[PDB]
RNA sequence: GUUUGGAGAGUUUGAUCCUGGCUCAGGACGAACGCUGGCGGCGUGCUUAACACAUGCAAGUCGAACGGAAAGGCCC
């Protein structure tokens, strides 16, 4: 099951000697809610065809979000095309505290608890791009440990190790219930 | 050491991105005004003229400091 959010529909227009030739653009976000998300921008003469092209471009651009539990690993600031988004991890229960465009990215990413603030341009297209830039700056503790050559207990905070442990237990629980 | 904690929307253009102001959704009050109005608990009430003030109260008490004797009391 893929969750699909249409963030914005924009009616654009070319000009010609005969008048204005209108077109539609759709910014579409597709994800599985398991830490995969893709962003697709589709444009066509009609709204449904624009959305459909957006869905396809999003699936072409699936990428993986490092998620410790139901939260991002560490605070990050992504900047793209004047868009600036700050992401901060939150404790369980906080919920998605995010603005409209960033909410669509993070919900489809399956982030359940996050604090997100937009600090630059309010243009939905560029806010989405900035949010993706931030999510690409997220690092896994496993990857930090390897890149540093140190063990995991040496590079990460004990409380993040703990939250890792419990999240692995719930993954095992779902595997037990699902294979039973 | 460390989680207990940040949401945005509209509006410059034929269309676009940016910059940038304006406006709105929240909360608060020693409040006022309009419509409406059942009860109780607990608070609270001149923000203006340190303007002017009828009337009654808001500082007395001690006979174990003292001479005394108007009111009571008791004794002729
Ligand atoms: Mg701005
Ligand atoms: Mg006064």
């Amino acid at each position: 099951n893929y969750i699909e959010r249409v963030v914005s529909i924009n009616r654009v227009s070319k000009v010609v000697k005969g008048g204005r030739r209108f077109s539609f653009t759709a910014l579409v976000i597709v994800g599985d809610g398991k830490g995969m998300v893709g962003v697709g921008y589709g444009k066509a003469k009609e709204v449904p065809a624009a959305i459909a092209k957006g869905v396809e471009e999003a699936r072409k651009n699936f990428f993986r979000v490092p998620l410790i539990g139901s939260t991002i690993t560490h605070p990050v600031q992504g900047e793209a095309a004047a868009g600036v988004v700050m992401l901060r991890p939150a404790s369980p229960g906080t919920g998605v505290i995010a603005g409209g465009a960033a909410r669509a990215v993070l919900e489809c990413a399956g982030v359940h608890d996050i604090l997100a603030k937009s600090l630059g341009s309010d243009n939905a297209i560029n806010v989405v791009h900035a949010t993706v830039a931030a999510l690409k700056l997220l690092q896994r503790p496993e990857e930090v440990a390897a890149r540093r050559g140190l063990p995991i207990e040496d590079v990460a905070p004990a409380g993040m190790l703990k939250a890792r442990r419990e999240s692995e237990a719930l993954a095992a629980a779902a595997a037990r219930e699902g294979s039973a």
